[PDB]
């Protein structure tokens, strides 16, 4: 049985940012504050927003090798509160990152971090002329599968080809998991509605905000290897360490 | 916009028992599951589950109060994964536990506490002969809030009350909270409805599981004393730490 009543429902907004700013209010710690995540059949799984202010070496490794590695003009694609980018700029690198949450980004901003908001399709629109060109895109976070479907993720590549310096690289990390039966009656929703296999369809909720529904997935290195094939981007490597993987994709011309 | 799709929605269960299991078989320390609650308005907050499995200096300052005051005979009442119950039962007293979640009870059972699983109401019919009359009752995380309304809280009392030994005492905590202009809108919700001012209705969401709907209040000592009026309990103390407090209520002939 759904809940809400006309009058009394959840708006449109952004509960990301939400979640990020009541976070860092209480100190950027554990157990403040949490995110929500509701598919379209209604399963529901959270994860702790303290994630987002984590030090580097509270970072999963997959991470830590990509900050590690990471060299030149940087891009955080999807920067979130701005771990990732933080780090870099206190080791001295010049670094922007770029969010769609509004209120991710002036948490981000806040917290030290140069940030763009806009959807990642939009940077080559809305990047300053001096910004960039960029050595270094990240993608962590499971970057690899918040690039959207397909389709999508093929678009967002092309915009970061088009502000990236000749011999770039993206370092997305991504996890490669086993399939439970539950997720596995998913995927046969996904092919009855002529869905990619892997995606599934999420939305943020907290308080009485929802936000918009967006694409999803765990996608392994082989099927992230196809995504590729059309783009100007090759996958160069993979290094794993458990479920989780780092990626890294070399731009040809 | 609700989210589901008939034959792809989510089925009445167990998910605060599934949350409890899932935090225990990964330790039991924080960060690992997370209890999901959703407002009848579609309000979302969460916890983390790693409360449930906290020791004893690491709760509250009102539960930790009510465990150091528990002498007797003691009933552990909605004792969740047992935390208060063993606590008591390593420092030497007689414990037994009480909760309606089928999940819970497996999980409290297996930390090594005894457990009935019921209904508070149901407590008289199925207890054995030779447990209690109890000297203690513990209703703690925010236990007075978990009562219900004050016609099912009545009939919890009730049923206590004919399983208590004469000088019987409850042991309870409670929130007394500010009240948001966002919590305001709802408490004008609740006088359309004609429901009682202070409560919300409240049921769990974890994976694709959905609990049942359930009353759920913060009441200040004050609302407490009226709900009491016309049951054998009296609001005997009131201790304050900030928001919370641990209220004493004694058995009357
Ligand atoms: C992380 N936070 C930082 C400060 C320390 C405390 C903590 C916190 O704020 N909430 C923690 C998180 O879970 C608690 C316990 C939890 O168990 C449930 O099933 C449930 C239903 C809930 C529910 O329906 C509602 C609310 C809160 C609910 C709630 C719970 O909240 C309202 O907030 C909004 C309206 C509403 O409908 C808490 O333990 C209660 N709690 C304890 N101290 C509190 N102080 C104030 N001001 N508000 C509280 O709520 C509160
Ligand atoms: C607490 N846990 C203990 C072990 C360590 C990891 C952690 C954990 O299990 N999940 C953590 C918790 O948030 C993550 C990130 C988070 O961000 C979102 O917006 C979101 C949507 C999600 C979503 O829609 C789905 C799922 C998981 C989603 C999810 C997220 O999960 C599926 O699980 C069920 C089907 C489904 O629809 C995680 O970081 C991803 N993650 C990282 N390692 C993983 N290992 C496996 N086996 N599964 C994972 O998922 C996973
Ligand atoms: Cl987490
Ligand atoms: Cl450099
Ligand atoms: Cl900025
Ligand atoms: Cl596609
Ligand atoms: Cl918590
Ligand atoms: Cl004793
Ligand atoms: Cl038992
Ligand atoms: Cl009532």
């Amino acid at each position: 049985g759904a809940a809400g009543a006309p009058g009394h429902e959840p708006l449109l907004g952004d509960p990301f940012g939400a979640v990020l700013r009541r976070c860092l209010d209480g100190g950027g710690t554990r157990d403040l504050a949490f995110e929500v995540v509701e598919r379209d059949d209604g399963f529901i799984i959270a994860q702790d927003a303290g994630i987002y202010f984590a030090p580097p070496g509270e970072w999963p490794p997959t991470e830590q090798w990509a900050v590690e590695r990471a060299r030149g003009r940087v891009l955080d694609v999807g920067c979130g509160a701005g771990r990732h980018g933080l780090a870099l700029r206190e080791a001295g690198l010049d670094v922007l990152g770029v969010d769609s949450s509004p209120g991710a980004a002036e948490v981000a901003r806040e917290r030290g971090l140069d940030v763009l908001e806009a959807r990642f399709t939009e940077l080559p629109a809305r990047l300053p002329d001096g910004a960039g060109p960029f050595d270094t895109f990240l993608l962590l976070g499971n970057g690899t599968g918040l690039l959207g479907t397909p389709a999508q993720a093929r678009e967002t590549l092309g915009a970061l080809a088009e502000v990236a310096a000749p011999g770039a690289v993206i370092l997305g990390d991504g996890l490669d998991v086993p399939v439970p039966p539950d997720r596995a009656a998913y995927e046969r929703w996904n092919a009855e509605r002529g869905r990619p296999e892997g995606f599934v369809r999420i939305r943020l909720r907290d308080r009485l905000l929802v936000g918009e529904w967006f694409d999803y997935a765990m996608i392994s290195p082989d099927d992230l290897g196809r995504v590729l094939a059309g783009t100007r981007w090759d996958l160069a490597s993979v290094e794993r360490a458990g479920v989780r993987y780092l990626a890294t994709l070399r731009l040809r011309d």
